[PDB]
């Protein structure tokens, strides 16, 4: 690896993610290759997630990637905000077609009209759908793999209830899943909130939020969000029944949707990669242990290289008999020091090195990725020992990023405070009065004093601070109503 | 369900199809939702497909769905054939962009690039990638759910090889997959052949395949195709390598490409389905057994409601414990007569009746969706019965449809026979020539003497007949080359 996380985070990035195999350039901006390193850790999230969802009532579906002009605009509101980012299908071959299609940006007004079509009583609700799918959101803003970028992979999840309490009790249950995929599953910590009235989805009517911290370039990240839409695509899309037990009038649905992507890879990549390239939390890793022959004198027995295949294939056997991933390097056509290399960048947990030397006191040497330490196992303790290192691999990666976030996230009472805090590269919880104009001025204002502006990130469920009664947010005007989280943003 | 099988053919699908709760229509034609049901066998192909290429060495990716217009074109042949059906994205929002770019039909011109950057050495071969995904080709004929779609979800394997005989074995390995995800989960029989020269894919050598007869309206149907690319993209592409052990000189690589869609689930249909409705392989149902309380004379007891639910449960328990899919109906707001009527349009393999006179009899009542047939079974045989009913509903099936193509597959020598043989509403097995001319021939005559005309199926691996030395194509001019399948086709 040459670039070094700390000099040139962007080098540093576009190496890592290269070099590790999990990422490939296309000839299209903003448009990136998902090599199979990459695809499974995704295939790994998608497993747990789907999992989850599936204990909760939701079933699996898919709607098509096309959207009309006459259904995408349904709700005012929602399409003026995604409207220029949306890509737009014009010919098939050389037949411009009748009309203007759209490839969906999100799915909303796709489902939407089929959920009418769906809901004639009170008994088909809750209907509960999720898709697995790529979605398109043409932004010329330089684009970075996996954080932004034009085409991504995702789940939506899209909900509609009789009631209002079901509803709120689903977005909050959805946002737990979202925190366990980043803190069960990548090791990454994240706070829980809820987005600002400037910040909140198009269309609906409260969103939360789990932001994490990339502390590399001292901004923070969303990592996945969970939506409620309310009424309002209820109203706009006819999905409506009869009330049984209030007749006569008409009801309308009450509707969530959440969401969750692939930008998980970067920020994993991101909180926890080396200047030695990737590292990968175990209950993630296409490959938890890689066994390694090493020591080979080259030209020294031939009886031998067969007994130490035999070996590396006896624990392979072993590791995979108590569902740990195990990959075996067999290969002859490269060193060990290069297979030592090689797997490092692509950041596998544990290498297992097997030597002549070692073998001869029935024995091998483990060592982790992370810390980089070195230990000697006995031959007949293998699989204890590997589990209990791959679960403290799990941990350790786990709390060194939360004491990374719990140093980086301070409270500041005072604009002059934040503002200097804001700049030693950290995020923080102010006093804020809540409204979208002071919101636009602390932008415009913490991109003035010291290249970009502050943003809200969310209202923390669970604030650093109780706000004191008589506290003022920090623009002076208004008093505050809740300690809300800013820092600067990808 | 309205209409009948043998009547209006493509009314009865459109209502199964719907009725069963499989597919939604949108509004952009050509373009169906799946729904759970639907998806959820689609699920089960896949479950079964990727552990299989798996164990061959294939990994899993993703690649962008977005072709730019330069490699899209470079091969000229390949492009040639699918050029008018694909569709172009020309404006983001109102920005019309710098070039218009095209949604994938077919990914060669998107991997091929980077197999390219990725081989280097002999060392980097074999590539051996999958993806699962949506297409989309733009045909304006009239579209049918999951047999003709503009918008549709595959798998499309792409590797690449040293050797030629490497990649002759593929093709051939994945054509067996494709055959037993037809015969072994679908319950459909299938005739294994080469495409003939017309036929093959654009680009590359030859095309194997895999065909399905749908005997309801007499023409037969392509379930898979497995395609020996050749060097024909190694050359347009650049995926060269050095030959190690003849130095100096250049190589190039040879090429795979194969692929099954969700046209998978309408053969399931059309060759499965009922007067009654959808019927599903129990090798592929969400569900496999619904439980069903019945019997209830409205308004009698409510102590034996409850011993009734608990009855239920306890089948419903002991099933899940042997893996069998089943899900209780427990619903108060249906009849049990809606309910039967309910699962039969969707096609669960096994109608479970509990009602209160049988529970006292420590029993109960067993119905096979495909013969309709009951069967009383005592309650601590429960497990064991329902297994082997199960499986007997999945080989019924398949043998049903296997003699179903038997007596619809027949050889006929002469353009007289295969005339007449064609217009009973089948398929046949003729001497061929084998040339492109001679097959425009037969589809243009076929369509004026007895309202389309007959086309290649394929070159049956292992035919009905053994071509006679003296034997003559049916067009009287050349000799015959090899029995060759055609019928009227989808
Ligand atoms: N550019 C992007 N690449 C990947 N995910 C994104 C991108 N932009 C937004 N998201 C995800 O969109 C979801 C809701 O917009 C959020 O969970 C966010 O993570
Ligand atoms: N219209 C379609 N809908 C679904 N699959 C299709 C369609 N057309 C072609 N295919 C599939 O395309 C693959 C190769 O073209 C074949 O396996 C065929 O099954
Ligand atoms: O874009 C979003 O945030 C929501 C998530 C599901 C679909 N729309
Ligand atoms: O269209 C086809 O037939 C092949 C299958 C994989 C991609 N292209
Ligand atoms: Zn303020
Ligand atoms: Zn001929």
């Amino acid at each position: 690896l040459e670039a070094k996380k700390e000099e040139n985070l962007a080098d540093w990035y576009s190496q890592v993610i290269t070099k590790s195999e999990m990422i490939e350039y296309h000839d299209i901006s903003g448009c990136y290759i998902l090599r199979p390193w990459a695809y499974a850790i995704w295939e790994a999230i998608k497993d747990f997630f789907d999992a989850e969802i599936k204990k909760l009532g939701v079933e699996n579906c898919y709607f098509p990637m096309f959207v009309s002009q006459s259904a995408l605009e349904k709700e005012k509101t929602h399409v003026a905000d995604f409207a220029p980012e949306v890509a737009w299908v014009t010919r098939s071959g050389k037949t411009e077609l009748a009309e203007p299609i759209a490839i969906r940006p999100t799915s909303e007004t796709v489902m939407y009209p089929a959920y009418a079509k769906w809901v004639q009583s009170h008994r088909d609700l809750p209907i509960k759908l999720n898709q697995w799918c790529n979605v398109v959101r043409w932004e010329f803003k330089h684009p970075q793999p996996f954080l932004r970028t034009r085409e991504f992979l995702w789940q939506e999840g899209h909900s509609a209830f009789a009631t209002m309490e079901e509803a709120a009790e689903e977005v909050l249950q959805i946002l737990d899943l979202y925190a366990q995929v980043y803190e069960e599953l990548l090791a990454i910590p994240v706070v829980k909130g809820r987005k600002t009235e400037k910040e909140k989805f198009a269309g609906g009517d409260y969103t939360t939020t789990i932001e994490a911290f990339i502390s590399a370039s001292g901004r923070a990240i969303q990592g996945g969000t969970s939506h409620h839409l309310g009424q309002n695509f209820s109203k706009m899309f006819e999905i409506v029944f009869e009330d049984p037990k209030i007749p006569g009038e008409k009801q309308f649905a009450y509707q969530n949707s959440w969401g969750l992507t692939t930008r998980t890879i970067g920020v994993m990549t991101m909180v926890h990669g080396d200047n030695m390239g990737l590292v990968l939390p175990p209950r993630v890793a296409c490959v938890q242990v890689v066994i390694i022959p090493c020591g080979i004198t080259n030209a020294l027995s031939e009886e031998d290289k067969e007994a130490l295949i035999a070996k590396c294939n006896d624990y392979r056997r072993r590791l995979l008999s108590v569902n740990i991933r195990v990959r075996a390097d067999l290969r002859d056509n490269y060193s060990p020091g290069w297979k030592f290399n090689h797997w490092e960048l692509k950041g596998v947990p544990i290498r297992l090195e097997v030597g002549p030397r070692d073998m001869k006191s029935c024995q091998f040497v483990a060592v982790r990725r992370d810390t980089g330490e070195k230990l000697t196992v006995a031959e007949n303790e293998a699989e204890t020992k590997l589990q209990a290192i791959l679960e403290d691999i799990q941990v350790t990666l786990f709390t060194r990023a939360s004491e990374d976030l719990k140093t980086h996230m301070v409270v500041a009472n005072t604009m002059e405070d934040f503002q200097k805090i804001l700049d030693s590269g950290k995020i923080v919880q102010i006093p804020f009065c809540g409204e979208i104009d002071c919101e636009d001025w602390i932008k415009k204002t913490t991109a003035r004093d010291q290249s970009m502006g502050a943003k809200s990130l969310c209202i923390p469920f669970k604030p650093l601070c109780e706000l004191q009664p008589g506290a003022k947010c920090v623009c002076g005007k208004n008093p505050a109503k809740y300690y809300t989280l800013f820092g600067r943003s990808y």
